[PDB]
């Protein structure tokens, strides 16, 4: 404390505190009415002394100090977020009392005086509690400060600490059991679900196995993410001793005070004057503390000699009632505890392993007590009822084996079998249900959303804990619903498909070149595969073993069965949920990515992802399996204007940079734009580009048509109806780019082997490059076509700091073309300087490789002669001239081969027809083709009707999913 005002303009920020750690520690105190004033040092908070204060009822002490309280106004001009002044302290009673204390504030306030504003403190408690109140906003209707006991109790005391005048964040004074505020975070009211199950020995024992199993993953190895482990049992002593922690004859404990990142922020610490800051630097942050507790309680589950386990016990025991002491317990706020689960996580996980020695301990019902009413935070997913917001992918990285460890403290039989019953439905229908609109959650075609669409760096460590959850419940009257298991295979298969084993850069959200690895959720494919009704799932084990790099010899140990480890998947995949497909052939995928309405093309914040505008701009990144990096894939120098595959606008960095400071998510003029599959071997892309009417730094009249037809080991690119507001003055299709290595030293160009750097040469129709991961580009149609090796210039993603590097790029330049740019190239996934002359060849003799049948703004038709596959990208509805298709109703895409004796049609929209609200819903499809057909099966839901010389088809295309029938034909 100093003897400035509490609140005072040279530095308005800087905290008033009593902490009593400095002379005359009681100047600015008077006892007077019935009271007497004392400093202990049994006791305290901030410091090594506390004010004791002996008391009469209705007697009174005052704090004698200048307040000039800022409006909430000024206080969050000050700081720069909404803010309000704050009083607070913290009090420890021995005993509890049946009253309540009374501070008030005023002018020269005495006893008699009545004066202004104060709020009451109710004292029916024991141990440490924090109280704090916004001065502006807490008071019921300033150079004193008056402490009065309460009037209708004989005597007692009460110690106080840390006395504190501060400007706080405005969200994070909490009511509780001893102080109301104007925030209340409402208690936990558990759903139950009926009927319930009896507590029989059965049930009682599936309980305890699950307990059990829980233990066995924190003990037994297994890496977990955001967990500081620690096995040395030396280090654990050392750190616990730091703690310094005592207990008191009477009660309590002494030892260093404990604290949440988030509680730090009502010192504003970075404010505090330099005696108060030294003294605020000897506290424990909550989070250190509980992983101590945690990788205690883990060594003492472990330890042989018994001794030592029983050293860890006693550790685990009084780190425990410090703990408590410190007032963290049930009805007590500590003001706030807002993001919990950060401070706290690791403490639910250590009582699953301590459950008997809490018990024996007495301790249970305090600490399930305790973790109960802090997890009122997580009131929404904690109640378990199911709703649209219940399958939330954070809660099952962060929060869900918490839940669950919450749940399996619950001290009464029947309440904690109600409760692992009722957890058992909430995982299921969360699991299970389609979330409306953009809510979170897995969805019908594979993907897996948070932030409004697919997002695998959120999806993935949800698989792994969700996939885990249910492996914890196998086999019990708890498991969970098959419903839930099923849809977790579809989105685990699928992630097992779209990486390789990163997820390109077009599913990389705000951090490309650093994306999630399937290898971080390897162990959730042998969880899920060994919790299947019919245990293993082949499938995912197989999976599971190419992951993780295990051999066939080393399946049967783990599965109790030989398996294969699956091979690298092959053919295509349409996931219209992120408006993407993948190509597989051989270890190749290649990622085809556009966007729409209801797919952002990029996630974009202050700090990540700036010059990430065309990330989904019809992208069509290869990607050989391993390391993308080794592949190339440098962000050191990257052009961020030239995405493998994408049309842009070639920008200065400045200009591609987001035009939001903070967020953006930029989405699409219309539904219609993504992918389709056909027998599930060859694709489609359609992509519009279209710019919003007036984005700053969007040019308005950007425009593409893109299409991609994949099949085998190949892809034709072609686009059409390009333009810009400026004669496609820097408008750009990039083939490849990718860094120069000594393992990526060479370009092939017609024949040569090219390893200059730097170098520059221009291409054309006719002419062919091999990149230096094997990729063959034939150019088939282009004016010209840049092939550069050169030093770059670029910027990283999260603050713009420049970077370089040496890259192998080549692209279309469309300024030749004032008007409707056009272009069209062939990818070969396995070239080699003799497949592409062959190819080359083959495209002389009349263009012996594919046809374009239409390239216009309403359809693309691509004939794929190699595969036989035609592709139909209706970008709007058209009747048409062809031999297979005549007509189509909406804006869809086609795709037709024909075999010996059938004709095989698929049809989807890749348009989700949804919004951020609503639920996407089922489009209806009518496609008409030629000639009279009858169905060669009837396994297959697309429906026919010959009419007339002709046939009509009705597809149903929900969440953007392709349908397919096989026809054959009618005499
Ligand atoms: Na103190």
């Amino acid at each position: 404390a100093t003897s400035n005002p509490a609140f005072d303009p040279k530095n308005l920020m800087q905290s008033e505190i009593y902490h009593f750690a400095q002379n005359n520690p009681l100047a600015d105190f008077s006892s007077d009415k019935n009271s007497i004033l004392t400093l202990s040092d049994k006791r305290s908070i901030m410091g090594n002394q506390s004010l004791l204060w002996k008391w009469k009822g209705g007697s009174s002490f005052t704090l004698h100090k200048k307040l000039i309280v800022p409006t909430d106004k000024e206080a969050s001009k000050a700081w720069g977020r909404s803010s309000t002044p704050v009083f607070s302290f913290w009090l420890y009673n021995e005993k509890p009392i049946d009253g309540y204390l009374t501070i008030d504030f005023g002018e020269k306030l005495i006893s008699t005086s009545e004066a202004q504003a104060g709020f009451k403190v109710k004292l029916d408690f024991t141990g440490w509690r924090a109280v704090g109140v916004s001065l502006n906003n807490d008071l019921e209707n300033v150079d004193s400060i008056r402490f009065k006991a309460p009037s209708n109790v004989s005597q007692g005391e009460i110690y106080i600490d840390r006395i504190m005048f501060s400007v706080d964040d405005a969200r994070y004074q909490w009511s509780d059991y001893q102080v109301k505020t104007r925030l209340s975070e409402p208690e936990i009211q558990f759903h139950n679900v009926k009927p319930q199950l009896p507590v029989t020995p059965e049930n009682l024992a599936a309980i305890d196995l699950i307990r059990q199993r829980l233990i066995n993953e924190f003990v037994g190895g297994e890496k977990e993410t955001n967990l500081a482990l620690e096995e040395n049992i030396s280090k654990l002593k050392s750190d616990f001793d730091a703690l310094n922690i005592h207990t008191l004859a009477n009660g309590g404990t002494q030892g260093r005070h404990l604290i949440t990142d988030k509680q730090i922020i009502i010192y504003q610490p970075e404010n505090l004057n330099s005696q108060d800051k030294q003294l605020f630097d000897n506290y424990v942050i909550l989070g250190n503390y509980t992983t101590l507790m945690f990788n205690i309680s883990r060594a003492y589950v472990l330890e042989k000699d018994p001794t030592q386990k029983a050293q860890l016990k006693q550790m685990y025991l009084l780190m425990t009632k410090h703990l408590l002491d410190q007032g963290f317990v049930k009805g007590s706020a500590l003001v706030t505890t807002h993001h919990w689960g950060y401070s706290s996580r690791w403490w639910y996980i250590s009582t699953l392993l301590m459950s008997d020695a809490l018990k024996e301990a007495n301790l249970q019902t305090q600490v399930y007590d305790s973790l109960l009413w802090y997890s009122r935070e997580f009131k929404s997913s904690f109640d378990m009822k199911v709703s649209a917001d219940s399958s939330d992918l954070d809660y099952f990285n962060t929060l869900s084996r918490q839940h669950l460890a919450l749940l399996l403290l619950e001290p009464d039989d029947q309440k904690r079998i109600n409760l692992v019953n009722t957890f058992s439905h909430y995982i299921t229908g969360a699991l299970t249900q389609v979330p409306p609109g953009g809510k979170d959650g897995l969805r019908p075609d594979g993907t897996a959303w948070r932030h409004e669409g697919n997002y695998p760096g959120y999806s993935f460590p949800a698989f792994k804990n969700a996939s885990q959850l249910i492996y914890l419940l196998r086999d019990t009257p708890f498991s969970v619903g098959e419903s839930g298991w099923n849809n977790l295979k579809k989105a685990m298969v699928s992630a097992w498909i779209y990486s390789n084993p990163e997820v390109g850069l077009p599913l990389a959200g705000r951090h490309p070149f650093n994306s999630p690895s399937l290898k971080s959720v390897a162990q959730g494919y042998y969880w899920l595969a060994m919790s299947a009704k019919s245990s293993p799932d082949k499938t995912l084990a197989s999976i599971y073993l190419a992951i993780s790099d295990k051999t066939q010899n080393e399946s049967t140990a783990i599965f109790g069965e030989t398996i294969t480890p699956a091979s690298l998947p092959q053919g295509f995949y349409a996931f219209n949920g992120g408006a993407f497909g993948i190509h597989r052939w051989q270890d190749k995928m290649v990622t085809l990515k556009a966007y729409n309405t209801n797919v952002w093309s990029s996630e974009i914040y202050n700090k990540d992802n700036r010059y990430g505008r065309y990330q989904s701009h019809g992208v069509a990144q290869i990607v050989s399996n391993g390391s993308q990096l080794s592949q190339g894939y440098q962000q050191e120098g990257w052009d961020w204007n030239r995405m493998e595959g994408a049309t842009t606008i070639h920008l200065p960095l400045k200009d591609l940079d987001s035009p939001k400071p903070h967020t953006l998510m930029q989405r699409g003029e219309r539904g219609f734009s993504g992918t389709s599959s056909l027998e599930g071997q060859y694709g489609m892309m359609a992509f519009n580009l279209i710019y919003p009417a007036n984005l700053e730094r969007f040019d308005p009249n950007f425009t593409a048509k893109k299409s991609v037809l994949a099949a085998d080991n190949h892809l034709i690119f072609i686009g059409s109806n390009i333009n810009s507001s400026d004669k496609n003055k820097n408008v750009e299709t990039t083939l490849f780019q990718h860094a120069i290595t000594p393992t990526l030293n060479t370009l092939w160009i017609n024949g040569q082997k090219i390893e200059n750097m730097p170098y520059q040469t221009t291409l054309q129709q006719g002419d062919w490059l091999i990149d230096s991961n094997g990729n063959g580009y034939l150019i088939t149609q282009a004016e010209k076509v840049n092939v550069s090796r050169q030093h770059q210039v670029s910027a990283e993603n999260k603050n713009r700091q420049p970077t370089e590097g040496n890259f192998s790029s080549a692209w279309i330049d469309h300024s030749t073309r004032p008007k409707d740019a056009s272009y069209e190239y062939m990818v070969f996934l396995d070239a080699t300087p003799e497949k592409m002359g062959e190819m080359a060849q083959k495209f002389r003799e009349n263009n012996g490789l594919y046809q374009v049948l239409r390239k216009d703004k309403d359809v693309h038709i691509i004939l794929d002669k190699l595969s036989n596959v035609t592709g139909y990208a209706f970008y709007q509805p058209a009747s048409i001239e062809d031999k297979w298709i005549k007509k189509v109703n909406k804006p869809a895409i086609v795709m037709t081969h024909r075999q010996k004796d059938t004709l095989i049609v698929s049809a989807v929209t890749p348009d989700l027809n949804m919004t951020r609200q609503k639920a996407a819903t089922p489009v209806t499809i009518n496609v008409t083709i030629n000639g009279k057909w009858q169905s060669a099966d009837k396994n297959s839901e697309v429906k026919y009707q010959v009419s007339g010389d002709n046939t009509e088809l009705t597809f149903t295309s929900y969440f953007g999913i392709p349908q397919e029938i096989k026809l054959s034909p009618l005499p």
